[PDB]
């Protein structure tokens, strides 16, 4: 049975439930993004209308083979008319194709439903300038103070300069980069980029890329391993016997991996500068984890929110325990009494 926080009242729509069979009153289900805790439940025999990002409808085709007549793709910034509301979706900021929805209700209500984000100062003059927004879903993946990590561009910077150098001390290391979903795709794209090489991986992995609309892609990643010095694998096998047994498969080519392993937030985090960050090693082999994050940190979802000065907030993530929801509601009331609304 799907749960309230999916449901946006006044209309007939559901946002990122797709696993509770045929849903009472749905006539339309929306899809921020393409991560399998969203869209779990569609395939090939779906048969209701989706509302999506252009990205994610290429996905949608592609991937799990939704028939192109029930996909219906949305152009960003652009005010559409659905089922008789008018609706919007806007760039998240999270991987590609994900979108956060405007809804702007029948009885003048207007929500604003998240998705999976990580809201930046650049959000703050996008059509959200405009107007008032009465309900918000709110991604509350990290809505804790202990929840810190670097921007991006840091993060990029230190992967980048890591890998230029060691490559440099030896033409024979090889670069490998795990990855499990789409996202995060800058950090093997930015390695690759510094070291003159594409990036080779499977088959299936190629396909994923393809949809993306990444400009001059067909420049960047190919299925040709042999011609690659940054290889992708699934980040399953980002460990010391499955980089191993990779190094074997590449005919002496190479004498040493150095291994990215995006994660998001961990502990070590309350402790350790990016700039002090170091490998895990076992012989020819080293390990880097790096908190490369596509969703808010605590101090970022709090601007925003106190930007926004919502009159109503519904967490969709962390909503399991009763301490999680009474440490949330806690702190969008400290949020409140600060700035005001
Ligand atoms: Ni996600």
């Amino acid at each position: 049975t799907c749960p309230f926080y999916k449901k946006i009242p006044g209309t007939g729509f559901t946002v990122d439930a797709f696993q509770y069979g045929v849903v009472e009153g749905c006539t339309a289900y929306f899809l921020t993004h393409f991560h399998s805790d969203h869209y779990a439940g569609l395939s090939k025999h779906f048969t209701f209308p989706v509302y999506c990002s252009e990205i994610t409808g290429n996905l949608l085709k592609n991937k799990l083979h939704v028939q192109e007549q029930y996909i219906h793709p949305l152009p960003l910034d652009t005010e559409c008319i659905v089922n008789g509301v008018k609706v919007v979706l806007l760039d998240a900021n999270h991987c590609p194709g994900a979108v956060m929805i405007l809804f702007y209700l029948p009885n003048g209500t207007v929500i604003l439903h998240t998705g999976d984000f990580r809201a930046d100062p650049s959000m703050e003059r996008s059509l959200l300038a405009d107007q008032k927004v009465h309900m918000l879903y709110l991604d509350t993946t990290y809505c804790s103070p202990e929840y810190t990590f670097p921007s991006q561009q840091e993060v990029i910077r230190f992967a980048i300069n890591t890998a230029f150098e060691a490559v440099t001390l030896n033409p024979h290391a090889l670069v490998v980069c795990g990855t499990y979903s789409i996202g995060k795709e800058k950090v093997f794209l930015a390695i690759a980029d510094v070291l003159g090489s594409k990036v080779g991986m499977s088959q299936e992995k190629y396909k994923t890329l393809q949809c993306l609309n990444i400009p001059e892609i067909n420049s960047l990643i190919t299925t040709d391993m042999c011609s690659s010095l940054v290889h992708l694998l699934p980040m399953m096998q980002i460990n010391f016997k499955g980089l191993q047994s990779h190094l074997k498969k590449c005919g002496g080519k190479y004498n040493q991996i150095l291994a990215f392993r995006p994660t998001g937030w961990t502990h070590s985090n309350k402790f350790t500068r990016i700039a002090d960050v170091i490998p895990q090693t076992k012989g020819n082999i080293s390990i880097y984890g790096i908190p490369y994050s596509e969703h808010s940190s605590y101090l970022e979802m709090k601007r925003f929110v106190q930007w926004l000065k919502p009159q109503k907030i519904i967490p969709t993530v962390n909503v399991g325990t009763w301490k999680s929801r009474s440490t949330m509601e806690k702190y969008f009331r400290e949020w409140k009494l600060e700035a005001g609304y």
